């Protein structure tokens, strides 16, 4: 329903003829490896627990001392070797009795009933398949009987994909985490270390992508030209379709900024084209206009519709400001940020159309963390990769060319004032920020692969390598053709926008 043109995604970098290709046909055709603060590319490649009773038996005995018996096998049997185990168990045995048993030749030691030197945080790699980051944290939180806020990460990674990232957890041992691997299906944990600090959102350097575009209709000339342009110049740094949502998020954001609160409520709760349970909740709302009656139709507690319905039950339909205010702050800002994103995509497309892919006088540039202007005389000292455009807000400056006039027109068309982007409600006041218009991906590599079966993955994942799965080998000719790409992107960048530039085809399905 919502197209790329609807959200201002209309321009391309390369002049090459577009071609077709299938994206995320299998979640194994889209693989993401996080690039850490220090440049390390997270891979699940070590299951060792950092340093007679191994890590498992110690966990088994600790689990026994709290909430029948723990039998430890005596590998190299000796009177001194058995007593050593009795004494070693007695160290990690607060309230545990110990007895030697000879079970038909095989001997056992049967158990009956955080250092300040070691950093507070266990860091580890989380490998996930078709899952959200928060979803993995909730599973680990319920298994470890902890609250999800003791976990930290640098960013969330795509659900429909195989993703690998670093996670930190306050005061949970590596053995406790590793033990969970036996009962976790769509996630695995490894690469354990103990460190001083948690992770911080946005601290990452970016992500590395391995992408398989199935059934490419492109020729070798088309592919080479598409890839060379992506490697040399790159792609227009648009906000992808994910930024815009079922409910078109920028429209809720616009209504919030205009203080059109009845419209905010209707946009979230009223029935619309294209999740089954949300359809029923919205139908019950349209029929009864009763929060209690519509809440009965929601199987999920933490969702925007439920939080707003709980807010309306508390404050009523004559105080939608307070009712909506109940939604967590992060979910509320997301609407107004996607409105800023909508304006930004449109402005960038106008900037490309009117001045091209060259820095022009009047453009804003980023000299480290400071934003400044390109003048007539210093125009040739900058590249298109230094050019920034602002997300609209009260604290930003605008380019000194005609796009400033276009920002003013777009904002005026929504009854908003570029000269005063302050909201009467503090939470909805936007300061603005700067975003690069063109991104050159790093460590770009590609190959066209001939194949016959779509089910067959074209490369190993981290778990395939751990299990010692045979690396895929492919013939020089086949029925179908695939474009296999590898590239690194900075944070707040969309891989779909890089793929869009290669294929020159719109993101629908």
């Amino acid at each position: 329903g919502l197209t790329e043109a609807d959200v201002g995604i209309t321009k391309f970098v390369s002049s090459h003829q577009g071609f077709s290709g299938i994206l995320k046909e299998r979640y194994s055709d889209f693989v993401v490896h996080e690039i850490g603060k220090d440049g390390r590319i997270s891979h699940l490649n070590d299951l060792s627990i950092p340093v007679p009773s191994e890590d498992i038996f110690t966990v088994l005995t600790a689990e026994e001392k709290q909430r029948t018996s723990v039998a430890i096998e005596v590998i190299e049997d000796t009177k001194e070797k058995r007593t050593i185990i009795h004494q070693a168990i007695k160290s990690l045995f607060p309230g545990l009795e110990t007895k030697t048993e000879d079970r038909e030749g095989k001997k056992y030691i049967v158990a009956y009933h955080w250092p300040k030197s070691r950093g507070s945080y266990c860091h580890f790699v989380l490998y996930k398949e078709n899952k959200d980051t928060m979803d993995a944290i909730n599973v680990l939180s319920k298994y470890l009987r902890v609250k999800p806020n003791i976990f930290s990460y640098m960013g969330t990674k795509d659900k429909r994909a195989i993703t690998v990232q670093e996670i930190a957890v306050l005061k949970i041992t590596a053995q406790r985490l590793a033990h969970l691997n036996k009962c976790l299906m769509n996630f695995k944990l490894g690469n354990f270390s103990y460190q001083k600090n948690p992770l911080k959102l946005g601290e990452l350097q970016g992500n590395h992508f391995t992408v398989v575009l199935r059934n490419i209709t492109g020729t070798d000339d088309q592919v080479q030209q598409a890839m060379n342009s992506l490697k040399e110049i790159g792609f227009i740094n648009y906000y992808g379709m994910q930024r815009f949502g079922a409910v078109p998020t920028y429209q809720v954001g616009r209504a919030i900024l205009q203080n059109s609160w009845t419209e905010v409520m209707d946009l979230i709760l009223k029935p619309r084209s294209g999740k089954g349970y949300l359809v029923k909740c919205r139908e019950e709302w349209a029929k009864t206009k009763d929060p209690t009656a519509a809440l009965r139709k929601l199987p999920v507690k933490r969702c925007v519709e439920g939080q707003l319905l709980r807010g309306l039950s508390k404050y009523g339909m004559k105080n939608i400001v307070s009712a909506f205010g109940i939604i967590p702050r992060n979910n509320r800002l997301m609407y107004i940020h996607s409105y800023q994103s909508y304006v930004w995509n449109n402005m960038v497309s106008k900037r490309i159309e009117d001045y091209g892919l060259k820095p022009v006088p009047g453009d804003l540039v980023l000299k480290g963390a400071t934003a400044t202007y390109i003048e007539e005389d210093d125009v040739n000292n900058y590249s298109i990769h230094d050019v920034v455009m602002p997300l609209p807000g009260f604290d930003v400056i605008y380019p000194k060319h005609k796009i400033q006039e276009a920002y003013r027109e777009m904002l005026t068309a929504d009854n908003l004032d570029i000269d005063n982007m302050r909201h009467k409600i503090r939470d909805y006041s936007l300061s603005g920020a700067y975003r690069k218009i063109i991104i050159r991906p790093q460590n770009v590599s590609w190959e066209v692969v001939a194949y016959d079966d779509p089910k067959i993955p074209l490369f190993n994942t981290d778990v395939d390598n751990l299990e010692g799965k045979t690396p895929p080998v492919f013939a020089s000719e086949g029925k179908y053709r695939a474009l296999k790409m590898d590239f690194s992107l900075p944070p707040s960048t969309y891989a779909t926008m890089a793929i869009r530039e290669v294929l020159k085809m719109d993101t629908s399905i």
